[PDB]
């Protein structure tokens, strides 16, 4: 956002009720509900055929598991979207996975996602604008490593790896199992945050577009 910005009074109320609906409903727990299967799995066909099981003497038993550890969530914030006649909520995530190896030292990753739904402008059934959920993508923003010796063998296997299942984890799955409830969140605030958003964009297209 470098030509126009969101003022922080207008942004600070949608935020509150985004989170809000994020605290009230349960956004964190879909997260924690959501099949960690995919990253588990995926984890393991990576890890294996690429370190210890490529090139690796005496191959071992690729047993895991894969836990959530640390999540939580941040303050929200928004922009206004590149053109596209609308405005991007960017909800922050900040969560932790734990995988489990039979033998091998379990690590500890740290992801910081920032979720970037899209709330278009539309006009409804009186003629009146409204915001339209086009758009409803994940973005993760950081994986970091909580536990880890780099001091080893090539990261153990455990670094590409695990940024290459979160970074698809958080758009894939969590935007599979997130993203209705963002939908619903959205869509059930505050009139005033809808106008708010709307007359903005409609602002931001030309103080009101067709006056």
């Amino acid at each position: 956002a470098m030509a126009q910005q969101i003022p922080p009074e207008v942004s600070s109320q949608i935020t509150d009720a985004l989170t809000q609906g994020l605290l009230d409903g349960n956004f964190l727990s879909l997260l924690n509900a959501i099949n960690l299967e995919g990253l588990l799995n995926t984890i393991l066909d990576q890890v294996t055929g690429l370190l210890n099981i490529l090139v690796g003497p005496l191959l071992g038993p690729s047993d895991a598991e894969i836990k959530l550890q640390d999540t939580r969530l941040l303050q929200l914030s928004l922009e206004f979207s590149p053109d596209s006649k609308g405005i991007d909520i960017w909800i922050p995530l900040e969560l932790s996975v734990y995988l489990k190896l039979l033998i091998l030292e379990p690590l500890t990753l740290y992801v910081r996602t920032d979720i970037r739904v899209q709330l278009r402008l539309e006009s409804d059934e009186d003629g009146k604008y409204r915001l339209a959920f086009g758009h409803c993508s994940l973005l993760p923003r950081a994986i970091e490593l909580q536990s880890g010796n780099p001091l080893s063998l090539p990261v153990n296997a455990v670094l590409g790896t695990i940024e290459n299942a979160l970074g698809n984890f958080i758009t894939e799955d969590l935007g599979a199992g997130l993203c209705p409830t963002l939908n619903s969140l959205v869509s059930n605030l505050d009139l005033q945050l809808v106008n708010n958003l709307i007359n903005l964009i409609l602002d931001r297209a030309n103080v009101d577009l067709s006056v």
